[PDB]
């Protein structure tokens, strides 16, 4: 409350962890379906249904412009894209499986660098 703080956790390295964990998740083998916004113009249903479509390269200019406030909406951009998978693909494709990779792979990364 006024005059009244939990010790000072150190965020001053955040930036740079974020960078460096949005690089590993670039760099996956299975990152080729989030790699790029969705092309709403060719792909039917996605504009109306998926309200805010979110991708790693969209992540990535967000990072670089100063516009995460701090590591949590970070995260939740990242989810957001695994979110929006789920929600548009079934389970059972090749697309479907890697957003289930891909979300397992962060989820790590995020509790070993900042938990």
């Amino acid at each position: 409350s006024m005059s009244v703080k939990k010790p000072k956790r150190d965020d001053s390295k955040d930036l740079a962890l974020c960078s460096m964990i949005l690089t590993e998740m670039e760099t996956h083998e299975d990152a080729w379906p989030f790699l790029l916004p969705v092309n709403l113009k060719l792909v039917p249903g996605y504009k109306k249904v998926i309200k805010k479509p979110m991708d790693f390269s969209t992540i990535r200019e967000k990072l670089s412009s100063g516009q995460y406030p701090n590591l949590e909406t970070f995260a939740l951009d990242v989810r957001l894209v695994f979110d929006n998978c789920e929600t548009f693909n079934e389970d059972d494709s090749d697309i479907g499986r890697a957003g289930h990779n891909m979300r397992k792979y962060f989820e790590k990364k995020w509790t070993d660098t900042f938990k």
